[PDB]
């Protein structure tokens, strides 16, 4: 029997940049999918979240339109990439909330991959783990996504965020400040409802790159955007400013300038809300109130349209701010909102 712990993730800055090969800055967080498993002739897994066992023969990588598809996708990508692995039997648990925008998909996928890597001695390198997991999600599960989530879950390091160039896959660890907490606020609005909106943004951005004759948004300046159609131009304008914001956060973090990091996150949030049109009133409520209550800055994290937001707050104030906002929020909105205090953590391992 082996036990794997696979973290979720939060993106600090660099939202909706990964599918145009821009800059991102995620961290693994200390909320986890846990998998305890051993070799078996078929695949049998009990999910504590769902309170159920699902199984399949290794022969049977047909989509079933249930959570077991994330497991089949890993077996599929390994087979398609010329690895021979056997079955597993075990239990999936942990404290990472599902469908909250903290990447339980990448957490789970990478956790299963790591379980197979260890049981079957595959000796996968970290980058391979990221690419295989991404490929499973894109091509088997059928969720468009960029590399952000998988990269964080694998490459996370305790006390650090990851500065990543998604075009080249060059990356750098940057220390996160002492006694500054990341307050995570889940709106209780499941973001999966607007997955068509994500696909629309991704498709417009890709089309925009082709119009501009460029391979990455890094190569694009605000002046060239006149060449794009008005809707393409509005959205791409956000992307260009966001790439620049990532580089500024990088410089500010390396100086320990938390106040400036916070200011940039807040600017980014409003740019997302007003120009990229991917926020919602629940998210904006959290951001505005977090700022009034003394956060250095706040921003939605992940795709938007629900899910979670983050606020950078003094460690000794994080619980109080989270509690005060949650209480106000529940009077205003009917959803099962939750708050978590998280810290930058190590990536997947045993
Ligand atoms: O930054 C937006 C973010 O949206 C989702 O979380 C995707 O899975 C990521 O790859 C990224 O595109």
């Amino acid at each position: 029997m082996i036990k794997v712990k696979s973290p979720g993730r939060v993106n600090l800055i660099g939202e909706h940049t990964d599918y145009t090969y821009g800059y991102v800055m995620p961290m693994a967080i200390n909320l986890y999918t846990k998998i305890e498993a051993e070799k078996h002739g078929e695949v049998i897994l009990y999910s504590e979240h769902f309170g159920e066992e699902r199984k399949f023969s290794l022969n049977d990588l047909r989509k079933e339109n249930s959570w077991i598809d994330y497991v089949k996708g890993i077996f599929w990508v390994l087979k398609e990439s010329d690895y021979e692995v056997g079955g597993i039997k075990g239990r999936v648990s942990g404290n990472l909330p599902l469908g909250a925008g903290l990447s339980s998909s990448a957490s789970f996928e990478v956790g299963i991959l790591e379980t197979l890597d260890k049981l079957y001695n595959l000796k996968l390198d970290s980058l391979s783990k990221v690419l295989l997991a991404k490929k499973a999600e894109n091509e088997f599960v059928g969720v468009p996504c960029g590399i952000l989530d998988q990269f964080a879950v694998v490459f996370g390091r305790e006390g650090n965020v990851i500065f990543l160039d998604t075009h080249t896959l060059d990356y750098e660890y940057i220390p996160f400040p002492k006694d500054v907490s990341i307050l995570v606020f889940y709106t209780g609005v499941r973001r999966e409802l607007a997955s068509s909106e994500y696909a629309e943004r991704k498709h417009i951005a890709e089309e925009s790159l082709k119009i501009l004759g460029k391979g990455s948004s890094k190569e694009v300046r605000e002046g060239e955007l006149s060449k794009l159609p008005p809707l393409h131009r509005k959205f791409f304008g956000y992307i260009v400013r966001e790439n620049a914001r990532v580089l500024e956060v990088r410089d500010a973090l390396k100086e320990g300038n938390v106040e400036e990091v916070g200011k940039i996150l807040t600017t980014a949030h409003w740019d997302l809300a007003k120009n990229y049109e991917v926020s919602c009133k629940e998210l904006d409520f959290f951001v505005e109130r977090a700022l009034k209550l003394g956060a250095y800055g706040a921003r939605l994290t992940g795709a938007g349209f629900g899910g979670s937001a983050i606020a950078l707050v003094d460690k000794e104030d994080a619980e109080t701010i989270g509690e005060e906002i949650l209480r106000e929020y529940l009077k205003r909105f009917p959803w099962k909102a939750r708050h978590f205090i998280v810290e930058p953590s190590d990536g997947v391992g045993i």
